[PDB]
């Protein structure tokens, strides 16, 4: 048929997608800025489509309900035909790859530990061997599923603690996890992706830091409904931008060029 | 060969694929050992196929002849139907993605610099600003094509030197590049992938090292002919091995430090 505007689902997560100054008087794509906003423009240019950025209604990345088997979040938007493509920090996983298509990765990450500066923790092993410092993850995302599914001893032990901790150690947004670290005087550590960890490390008031190596190795991919014709072009577009060095420049732009914690 | 046997093309490259001690009295797949040999056994187990490891005839990774547009190396064996799958340190690239299918990556790497210890080079920009130290890459692989195609200023400069330098700064195998670094009294630096660089750095005679950050970011993927029915299962197998932590275990095994260098 005729060309249609591509519906892009994404999520309000700094610095991938953020509300612009003066958004209250702006409309459409102009309301937003950030890494994924820039990336969407580049992909659309190379692929020759027009698009509309739409923030996912429930504010979630995507998990499948154990009983109803219904997908929520951005994954759900794709699975149920509400969006044509997701351009977001959406982690490539086995269970997701089974139900949606992913491009080759446009950014790499690993699960990591965020602490308030001075917290006596240097590794996940350290966390699992004490009880004074609480720790948790984001809901409805790939980090929580990693711990839940892990057969690796240290991570299984961490999940056994987190799943039953009271009050809840899980948070609904990355921002909530960051606040909890910042406000708990070193008694909360947050498990999150190294990308978001490194970003927060560069923001005022510069009171957090990433410690230890990453617990795993994966990446974000641009996602489409299974078998979507958009897939092939978008995938080549990611590899081209990668080869051209544009993805490296975009990360530098949003993470470090305007970092708030010094040069 | 035998019916229902998957033909695997691979390449002799330590520690991915190596001839076992006393291989001359062994036969078939048992002649070989290494990271990729272990990976092939794991992939074949998950996907349920029997397979035959074959070393690529011309000992090359894969490039397209500018004149004849003919692909050589492992890429060629996939394109012209000599093999069903490549399980090897074969780099995901834009130009290759256009002609073959790649799994999601099973290992990450970047282009990196290998120098003789003591060499006064700390970066790619350093190499480009001087002319006493020669430098080159492997023929018929992705590192050479990267420099040839690059519009990034420093890399374009390096390519302008390398393509015309004489005697040829290019080498036929990784071992030959490493040997040249070791014998040139510091007057040759080798551009190779960080994985191989890191492997060599830990082996006797302990006289090489990796310097600077990586020049780019990419990975190896398991490759199949375009539209192969094997693609989907192999891809899911890679993500499953990744999430089980088996790719990390395999890396730790074949990059295991026995302390040939230092403590
Ligand atoms: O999630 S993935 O596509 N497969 C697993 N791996 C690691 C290398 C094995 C990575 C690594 C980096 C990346 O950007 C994406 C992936
Ligand atoms: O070659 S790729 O599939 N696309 C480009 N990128 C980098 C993150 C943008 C990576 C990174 C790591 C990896 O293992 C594979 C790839
Ligand atoms: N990027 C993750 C969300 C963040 C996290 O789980 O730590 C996902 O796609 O689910
Ligand atoms: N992994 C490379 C070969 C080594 C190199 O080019 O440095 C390829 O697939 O072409
Ligand atoms: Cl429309
Ligand atoms: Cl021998
Ligand atoms: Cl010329």
């Amino acid at each position: 048929g005729a060309n249609k505007t591509v519906v892009v689902t994404t999520i309000l997560e700094s610095p991938y997608v953020m509300m612009k100054k003066n958004h209250e008087m702006l409309e459409g794509n102009e309301r937003y800025e950030g890494y994924c906003v820039d990336l969407a423009a580049e992909i659309a240019k190379h692929c020759g489509f027009k698009y509309k950025l739409t923030i996912v209604g429930d504010g979630k990345y995507g998990a499948r309900d154990a009983d109803t088997k219904i997908w929520n979040g951005m994954v759900g938007e794709l699975v149920y035909g509400k969006a044509d493509i997701a351009i977001a920090p959406l982690t490539i996983t086995y269970v997701r790859e089974e139900v949606i298509d992913f491009s080759k990765p446009f950014m790499s990450l690993g699960i990591s530990i965020m602490i308030k500066k001075g917290t006596p923790i240097e590794s996940a092993e350290d966390l699992s061997k004490q009880t004074e410092i609480a720790y948790g993850t984001l809901d409805s995302g790939s980090t929580k599923e990693f711990f839940r599914r892990s057969k690796i001893a240290v991570f299984d032990k961490m999940w056994t603690y987190m799943r039953s901790a009271e009050p809840s150690v899980f948070v609904r947004t990355t921002a909530e996890g960051v606040a909890r670290v910042r406000k708990s005087k070193g008694k909360y550590a947050y498990l999150l992706e190294s990308t978001m960890n490194e970003y927060i490390e560069q923001r005022k008031p510069c009171d957090t830091m990433k410690v230890g190596g990453n617990l795993d190795s994966k990446g974000y991919g641009i996602a489409t409904p299974k078998g979507s014709s958009l897939g092939n072009a978008v995938n080549l577009a990611v590899l081209k931008l990668s080869e051209q060095g544009l993805l490296d420049k975009l990360k530098n732009k949003w993470w470090y060029d305007k970092g708030e914690c010094g040069s």
